[PDB]
């Protein structure tokens, strides 16, 4: 394959490596490296720990961005410091179980897979070693997403360009942390040691935690997402194992691809959209009002109580036409 | 804001206050009042009780209907006879967490919020005080919906008007009533007293009851929904916290906006549609056959066993072309 | 009704009786017979048993295929060897609870129902005797699907014919098998004897098993689905009670009707789609690569651990342009 090669420096979520939307480039081989890391992490503000398994150290794995007709060449590395075999499956790719059947690597090995980006949209990628290990590796954190843009950029299905000013990637993770008899979350010395209890819980289908970017509160405070009034923000949302229903509290989805695929026109003016487990979707919104927004899954129990809330802090001028407090709280006459 | 003012007399669900579909009116300030009521109610035919919190005394809160570009001015009242702070968040509105950040009122207070109806469709509204109180107030009943109609009324996305002969609002409520050791549902003296047990159950994500209009069997018997053969009925369905899959048993969704937003064309000829938790959707059907219909969520366990069944009683002439019993039950030859 | 009559020989899933896509035939009365069978079956590779209730002996019931405007005349037979009353409800039909209100038959009886196929798409049919029996009969296996094709065959919504080379019907079944105190699955002597424990479990909303074609591994091994590179395969997927999220691992949904209704254009290029509980949907894919594929629900816990995995074995030539292993696993430099 005699095409130009381009390296990408991946960046940790929720940020997204620099890329063009519309491009004059033709097909290239776009080179990415993912290095697997198994590690024990803290997942909530109480100090609960979790045996995570990750691409590039993060949950989710980083967003990869290419254009239709590019070839995506990934070097997947499984250092000898890990304990388990791993692989990678791209929902964007055609053949060999998405790549999984060509990428199984033991600790100490690496592999190089190339796939042609023939389908546009946002797509999940995840580890899938085989059998019961498939769900376990995924719900341990081994999932991310790839975006395959049209070469002319995004459009509204009516002939008009949609151009985003910035993009964020929100990866949602269902986590299954068992409890002891008295009701405290358990801690484990290794992923292998966590497996039996964790699988028992998994099969009951109810997560203990549902988080964005790997942790309760990850996308809040210093790490809130940001925008200004007038900016059009693309929010890519993935969930590799379990459904979600994103909602921007105080905003909308102006243009939404909930099934995540750019060969389809977006829907307009949504309140809440739906990410099928095993997929990525995307929503664009032009901010109109300053202040704090919450970005949630709109099962509010999961949002407020299990971890699945992000914030935006938005700068700009308040628009009293759109909303105003006519009378502040006062005693009832 | 120098626009005409129009008061609306809200009516309890499943009915909907009188309104125009297509209108020659221009933008107005449309005035609504919602008075919060915390109250213990009965939710099933066994006499199980429930610590409800409501807008205007009902579950769901009443449907508000306006047109695109109207300004919706709501007086939210929290009488001193209530125990908790409350607010209101409109998914139809832009800014301040949908209004929640401008409407927090203690018992004995009221507040007046105005928002411009810039997005068409059906939308959830709900209380959202902050933090863990958000899901608790919602699943205690503090949710309803608003419909923002195009000024030209509804259309099919192909240039033709859809006009409904009547509209009903079905609000679905997931309820979390704990049980005692021997397995009976518990009763509580106050919402505050119900909170700890109720939150514990909430986080396990499985409701004890899933009801329409606040109670098992609410929309049956004397209170069945009604229609005649030839009538086009709009059914607005909301679920502020948890997914649902509406289905009209013996009918269809002729025109369905499952994501609920009129800037999108409806889908046609559905059997079952999907209401994302945190949203409202809408379906229109022209009745063709008389008799009883059931309107359900098509998780039939929730429909038949947890409470989520309504009936329609339809008058008119049976159509043997559409369906006929060729041979009544008989012994097998 | 003076139309020609045509008998169909039904075939067991996942196969589909022979039919035309586009046809020059006009409306006919298409005759089907379904014979109910209650039977104890094995549902997993451990030998767990299950009190099934079936149409024609299979889970799912067989796929019925007709064209728009046909009249579907079904003889439903409930032999005296069964223990319970049964009926049939077609989501494709108009009136009488889909037919259920006209087809209730005791053991030893049969009934003949005709309905006009006025809505195109794939649709669930299921038993629905009344009250709590409704979910129980459905989740015991009493559900299948019917496909109502346009007379001109399928199209892409842009004026082009879609023609499938073969069709498979994947019926997904949520099953609720209780466990004893020590944690083993229970066995029962009759459906009636299984009812109390099974209903208790049902109302908690978590299945023990989620299977395709009635059993873990049913659509694997000798019974894997098959295709060749270049073949366009239609996959009809139904779920009468509970949501699913189909995904073809290593492939896509080239054209997908997730809500299942052919009056709507398909979506294109999906990774994962969504079958609402109480519905059928359909996806077409043209295979591009040989080898094994897994067809799953993409809650991977349900796929890998609860039973919901099928395989395709695909013959043909590997396409190194679409995907290639650039470097096989090797030691990290
Ligand atoms: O971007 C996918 C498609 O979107 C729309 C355009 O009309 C079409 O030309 C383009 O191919
Ligand atoms: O109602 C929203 C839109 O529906 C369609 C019409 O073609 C368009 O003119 C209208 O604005
Ligand atoms: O198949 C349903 C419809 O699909 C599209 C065609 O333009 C239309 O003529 C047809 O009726
Ligand atoms: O935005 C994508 C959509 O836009 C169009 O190109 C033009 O309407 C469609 O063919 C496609 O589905
Ligand atoms: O019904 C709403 C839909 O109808 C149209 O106005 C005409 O096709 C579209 O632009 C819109 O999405
Ligand atoms: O494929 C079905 C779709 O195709 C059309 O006939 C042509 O665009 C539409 O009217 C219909 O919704
Ligand atoms: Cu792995
Ligand atoms: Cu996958
Ligand atoms: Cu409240
Ligand atoms: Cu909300
Ligand atoms: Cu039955
Ligand atoms: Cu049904």
């Amino acid at each position: 394959l005699k095409l130009p090669r381009q390296k990408v420096e991946l960046v940790a979520p929720p940020f997204v490596h620099a890329h063009e939307q519309a491009t004059k480039q033709g097909p290239k081989i776009v080179e990415f490296k993912l290095t697997i890391e198994e590690k024990k992490v803290v997942i909530d503000e109480k100090g609960t720990t979790f045996q995570a398994m990750t691409f590039n150290g993060s949950m989710p794995g980083p967003l990869m961005v290419v254009h239709e007709g590019d070839y995506v060449e990934t070097t997947l590395v499984n250092p000898a410091t890990n304990t388990m075999p791993h692989n990678i499956d791209f929902h964007s790719a055609t053949g060999a179980l998405g790549g999984g059947a060509l990428t199984l690597i033991n600790p100490g090995e690496q592999v190089v897979l190339r796939w042609k980006a023939t389908k546009t949209g946002v797509f999940v990628y995840h580890c899938a070693p085989g059998g019961p290990m498939i769900p376990w590796h995924v719900v341990s954190g081994m999932n991310g997403a790839v975006m395959v843009l049209p070469r002319d950029g995004l459009n509204d299905g009516k002939g008009h360009a949609l151009k985003y000013d910035k993009v964020y990637y929100v990866g949602e993770q269902d986590m299954y942390v068992p409890r002891d008899e008295k009701g405290n979350f358990k801690s484990y010395d290794s992923p292998g040691e966590a497996f039996t209890d964790t699988e028992e819980m998994m099969k009951k289908l109810i997560p203990s935690h549902v988080v964005f970017n790997g942790k309760v509160g990850a996308l809040t405070g210093k790490n809130a997402l940001t925008a200004n009034v007038g900016e059009n923000v693309l929010i890519v949302h993935s969930q590799a194992n379990r459904d979600s229903r994103p909602h921007l509290i105080g905003g909308h989805g102006d243009y939404v691809w909930e099934t995540g695929k750019f060969g389809n026109a977006p829907e307009v003016g949504l309140e809440t959209w739906f990410i099928r487990g095993g997929s990525a979707g995307a929503a664009m919104y032009k901010f109109m009002q300053p202040g704090i927004y919450a970005y949630v899954t709109h099962n509010l129990i999961e949002a407020a109580d299990l971890g699945a809330t992000a914030h935006f802090k938005v700068e700009g001028k308040w628009n009293d036409d759109l909303m105003t407090q006519v009378k502040a709280p006062a005693e009832i006459p």
